[PDB]
């Protein structure tokens, strides 16, 4: 509350460490469904169904331009990528399986880096 604060967690490396996590996600072999925005002209249903499209390139541009106020807003956009994928793709498809794998990969990195 006013003039009463928990001790200051060091957040000065968060930007660098999110960039590293994101590099590791970008270079994973199963990243290919996620690298670029889904082409809303060419994928029927995507525009109407997925209210907030997100992809790694968009996260990378937001990160690089100071559009994440903190590491939680960054994790929200990464998870959005996987939540979108599960919304649109059957579990038993290559893209569906890609999405589960990447989410697992991300969550381990996240826990090991920050928790």
């Amino acid at each position: 509350s006013m003039s009463v604060k928990k001790p200051k967690r060091d957040d000065s490396k968060d930007l660098a460490l999110c960039s590293m996590i994101l590099t590791e996600m970008e270079t994973h072999e199963d990243a290919w469904p996620f690298l670029l925005p889904v082409n809303l002209k060419l994928v029927p249903g995507y525009k109407k169904v997925i209210k907030k499209p997100m992809d790694f390139s968009t996260i990378r541009e937001k990160l690089s331009s100071g559009q994440y106020p903190n590491l939680e807003t960054f994790a929200l956009d990464v998870r959005l990528v996987f939540d979108n994928c599960e919304t649109f793709n059957e579990d038993d498809s290559d893209i569906g399986r890609a999405g589960h794998n990447m989410r697992k990969y991300f969550e381990k990195k996240w826990t090991d880096t920050f928790k």
